[PDB]
């Protein structure tokens, strides 16, 4: 079956804002050298907790997220996994 | 620091050529379809695409991702696998 | 810290079912992945605990082109363990 | 068809240098990756720009993210070759 996943290494550039089954929302600033901002959505509740409990703003992370795209075109990135590299 | 995408999907366009190659992949897990525009500079891959790959091909692409600000996604191809080719 | 493998290849065995010392059921199968057809064919033995995937596989035919992601470890001769995390059926047998 | 590995781990060796069958230069090193039991993986490097990148910038103990092409070579039993395709330095030594 078709898929589309994204892997990002970057820094957490926002607070964890929470919405309504809850979800968590935050952005990663990723700068390979030009700085790319990506908004992550989180439903997996264990990860939601892991983020709120342990992870502070400015953390270097490695995130994997499932990606989707029309209305303009909008990118949804739903988190699958997170590695805290440095808090 | 990086941001890369991997996609499996079907090639949903002709290969249009600029000054690099452009094409779109329709990735449809079931059901909604996610359209991704791929940009190709790597010339060997550009040739591989034009010389072998037909529209409707199931492909596995990896691409470097960037976001240019409303916000737009650039996806520059780094690798391609042909999984199954198209009509003839 | 991690070590994961992604494979595209064909299922080159029956699905044999076993018990794991820790007392889990797991499924074993091998993927033949041959990127060249002038180069060798890499055989990789996959272990599956995730029961939904175990069922998904038993309910997949031999020779299927698959895309598998698996956690990798080395266990001691020294051997490679590849525990399945996800599977995409690209084309069946 | 493919079989790539992605590893996050620490460089656990010096960069030892060798030459190939066809007189081609390669670098060897190992990555210790410890998710939680510590997996050692031996990386082979031909891509000369990366060879330089390693020798020039990267110190032992570096946290790295490596992607490597994987192959299995049979003999006599089975051996895993991991040839580096890319490296990210996450934190140096």
């Amino acid at each position: 079956m078709d898929f589309s996943k994204m892997s990002i290494v970057g820094r957490i550039g926002s607070e964890f804002t929470e919405h309504t089954n809850r979800y968590l929302k935050y952005s990663i600033a990723s700068q390979p050298r030009q700085t790319n901002w990506y908004n992550i959505t989180v439903f997996n509740e264990p990860q939601i907790n892991f983020l709120t409990e342990y992870v502070r703003k400015g953390a270097l992370v490695y995130v994997e997220a499932d990606a989707a795209n029309v209305f303009g075109t909008t990118l949804s990135l739903v988190q699958k996994d997170i590695n805290l590299l440095k808090n």
